[PDB]
């Protein structure tokens, strides 16, 4: 019955803890209910294929043209046109497929985790990226972050600098904290497996739980290579671009933990597609984020509620980056954890005034 | 809001065209509402370790016991549940998020393919196994069943003669149809790699569509190496046992088809996480069944709605076959299809008369 | 000449040192012999696709009426028989099996070990499973089995608490008891490959000698990887589901040792083709248990004895269990071993007077 | 309680349709109870590296007397020990569990399918290897033993000549027979797998049943790509030298059929140990033969008897061979199958005046 009438895809620049850019989408249905979506990235192109601008411009000209008339209630269905008619762009799609399954609540009053099947918990453990750049400075934000019970899990983005210094720092870090906190690293595909057979021993050696994303994903026999020979588990995130791709990287053994990001799949009925697939192979959970708002990290959460184990966390610290938001409703962060309300949709509402001031 | 109050197993003989058992399932709502499903097998043990007697008794035992008091409305939680307290047990786990799916259909007033996700087809192609045991009668049916304009798919069950006989049988059969009919058979696991290879060969080349269990589920190389040789394709259903059956087999390159049915993997969205792996990999789909009655065939159906295709149809036949059904709602079979109303929930309603009368 | 006359599945609830149930099997043959065997598991449904409400159901409904009429004599035929109208239910047909071969070895006056190809041994090595979940309390206890000369092989069940915990409990305890025990652990599938990395490193850096079952059977490729990376032997317990599954994982080299049951393969000659794969690859064998009574024990022992090897012992230590026992002869547990008596069969009677007292 | 008290292993040389030599083997038991056994090879080492010479050689200076006083019921415990002492001797230790199962048959009255678990038929299929060299004489001899019902299935031994040749006179003779019967080869190792790959497809291309052992051991990799291209079925035969060889070839998908030889193998026990191993794998199994006596061939058909399935029969038809024999029994042929009694043991008593004629 209710109808996609008209989609709105904003793009949103907001101050930070130095902006964040994040790309509001609306859509408006025939029977009043509107849903609420996000498709953010990191740095215009250099964390995917898909900017701001690429984003916003193929919805207006492409993906929100060919839902138009489309039954709202009919995810799958639109989701699905939306994969005939393009090529990737799962950012793009991420976000209208997190703001038809808003919409899709509002209207049954059912919170986006059932839409998705049912939570089977109300919170989810939180990690947090120190990234001061500063080794005392960031093992000081880690006993800070533990002290008021937000953060006990702590990420270290590396590869930037020499091999040897970033190991120092991590390791540092690590032996400063002890048992107090767990303590991962994200090269972020910095390294080449040269680099990372010696670093990843390293890690694996002083405590690092887990090594995300070591090397490049062109590098797929180094990632199956380490994977067998890192004393630290090996886990995939660039390297997942897909649905598909998560399939062939179970396929390989190329990993035993993957990073779940409704951006690289294409929403949060896509990013459990690839968690459905990780947990037929016995492949190890992480909800991971692209940094996003509170709606694009409510739709994550809402995922990642269903899922029955995410052995690593998540790292859906993404709201607290910000100083300012787009929607009314605060992100609850208590004792490490991201507390998700069983309100319907996303259970969240647009600040109208500040959407006007932020939008760019 | 609504919970499971009560979960009623009841094993049903019905007549055919010769019994045919199914167990019949109602799960009892504390708002009132109903939901009905349907674990059915083949001959007792013989076509799965579960058989009418087992699944009633575990279903009374063991999965029903852990549900009552549940949320009625969790689904995900509740089946999870029923994974951490039982290994395998699928037939029965089926039958159970068959009715808990129709029961919140009918709650929410949506047809179960919606709950899936929503249907982007109101109608199935159906396959037609031509029993006659008789290549004549066989051939006569194929075109009775292409006049009435029913059936213009056909599958053979063999591998129970020598493979000679199956052969010229087969091939005879295809050879009087011509291109007004396609093809298929179903070997059952009958044959053993030797007797396949030869076999595989002649049906291949001489118009048989694809061939479904070959060889058994004990020889994965064969299952490879068959899906490598044969000139027709190499489909997997026996060895499908399980969504993780279903990973293993699509990592091995066992299959370029697998058959979908609910009851081999654990009901409606037990059966979308296989079909989602295939389409990962890139594997062909069809809708397998375990010859359900309109129950278990409408759970499949509903399911096999939302898939984006189906390349070799599906064999949702199973309510033809009895001349007696256990619902008030006869199926729609028109044009080579089962057609699926868009009515809540499975859109069926139990003929409490006929359930008591066959009821053993 | 002696045939099976009628066969009766019992099912039995007895004390524990907390129940344990067991389904008895007695068949009566036409020449006045009875054999009586078992078919035990776990927790209902949480071990095994078998409970002992299935298992009674099917043997009732289905194994045990395809035999009678058959002769008694002919084991190989009565159970492949058995294989051609039932798929899986090793359990059920393990319990029969043993029935069979305890009713044929009073028939010949030969204790069932001798059916089986002659014992090479009279006793086996028994472990016991340290399970107070106090790793005080399980050092105590250990120690105090060593005083009294019971057992000097011990397992820990872990994989229910944080990996760090559980690593810490069993390192603890081994090092703790130093030389004088070999300490090993049995996760039961409970840990996902990313986990089981490091804790089997860890485990296999502090003495552990064997590490059974870490992750889910779901998982091939985590178990191959960690066959190959483990610093301790992996041995394949779940995975083992049949014979056909022994060989999948001794081709793909899953594990160094396989865990010998008779209700994961089908009873007493299904075991011993499992043992028979096993050391035609140079797979270690391990005695397994599902916690078996007397004579599930006694069965499962009599094949142990024909083992040219059993490199890491047995866990028939089921009996020990229970503080009340169907069988008139109690268990001879004496300097770390199991005895077992050349008298015929499985050199059982039941205690009719407690058979009636805990059947349920 | 009966003990073994002396073997004596006894070199026969036998006047065929040309002498054949049979090392016969009389276990002596101190119950008064002998067995009979065989160990026969074809021309000396040619087929083996096990000659009558030398199998006599060994029994009488090692096997034999580190059996003496050992129990003769424990015949696993006396074969485990002919193992521990002896590597390979298959065919020396053939003879003797062969004489073993055959003194334990009449000391229970128990024929030695029983006491191998029991059979599953009373019959096998028995195919005939035409030898004349002469197309038109074979094609003669073909429909002569069809005539008289004595065989259905004929193998030709080729490798000896020319490739074109070989194919020639093997396609003449099927496309003569036509489907009236199944013919098969063996090239003995004959051919290279360069030679093979032509040869392969056009006997695959013309009828012929199945491929046996068409390259030499020595290449295991051609055997897979045999395995794998050729349009008829490869069977391993001199491939297989132990029980462990086919595990290795199973494991490898060297050949989907297994041909099984006592003597190959290490006698009736150790054949069963190869066919279990094939039908775990679902390798196809054929009763293979080193042209034994009856003896031989009765140990081997006790053995095949209890197999559920021999999809490609046996060649058991080493007796046929032969115008004079050291048993008293003749061969059972009828109707293209070797009937086997139920009688105790082998079934077979010595023919001492022969006996003491032929033996060299
Ligand atoms: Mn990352
Ligand atoms: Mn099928
Ligand atoms: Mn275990
Ligand atoms: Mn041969």
């Amino acid at each position: 019955s209710a109808l996609i009438e008209r989609i709105d895809a904003i793009i949103v620049d907001l101050p930070t803890i130095q902006q964040q850019t994040l790309v509001v989408l609306r859509v408006r249905c025939s029977d009043g209910v509107e849903g609420i979506g996000e498709a953010t990235t990191i740095g215009g192109l250099a964390y995917g294929y898909e900017s701001p601008e690429g984003i916003k411009a193929n919805i207006d000209a492409h993906l929100a043209p060919a839902l138009i008339g489309l039954a709202a209630d009919n995810i799958n269905a639109a989701m699905l046109k939306l994969d005939a008619l393009a090529k990737g762009n799962t950012f793009a799609k991420s976000g209208i497929e997190s703001a038809l399954l808003d919409a899709q609540g509002k209207r049954l009053g059912l919170p986006v985790s059932e839409l998705l099947g049912g939570r089977v918990r109300d919170s989810l453990e939180v990690a947090w990226t120190l990234a001061s750049g500063d080794t005392a400075r960031d093992i000081a934000e880690a006993r800070h972050m533990l002290e008021i019970r937000r953060h006990r899990v702590f990420k270290l983005k590396i590869g930037a600098n020499p091999v040897e210094q970033n190991l120092k720092h991590v390791v540092t870090i690590k032996r400063e904290l002890g048992d107090s906190a767990s303590v991962r690293v994200d090269v972020n595909q910095y390294w080449d497996e040269s680099q990372a057979i010696r670093a990843c021993q390293v890690l694996g050696d002083n405590g690092i739980d887990l090594i995300e994303q070591p090397i490049s994903r062109i590098n797929r026999g180094g990632q199956v290579r380490l994977n067998q020979r890192t004393p630290a588990p090996i886990m995939a995130d660039e390297s997942i671009e897909s649905v598909e791709d998560a399939f062939s990287l179970a396929a390989d053994g190329a990993a035993s933990i993957f990073a779940l990001k409704i951006a690289k799949n294409g929403g949060p009925r896509a990013v459990l597609r690839t968690a459905q697939i990780a947990e037929a192979a016995g492949i190890g959970l992480y909800g991971g984020t692209m940094l996003e708002g509170s709606i694009g990290t409510l739709a994550s959460a809402h995922a990642f509620l269903t899922l029955r184990q995410l052995t690593w966390g998540t790292e859906l610290f993404g709201p607290l980056l910000l100083t300012e938001e787009i929607v009314n409703e605060p992100p609850q962060y208590r004792d490490f954890q991201l507390h998700i309300p069983r309100t319907p949709g996303l259970g969240l509402t647009l600040d109208e005034a500040r959407l006007a001031r932020f939008a760019r």
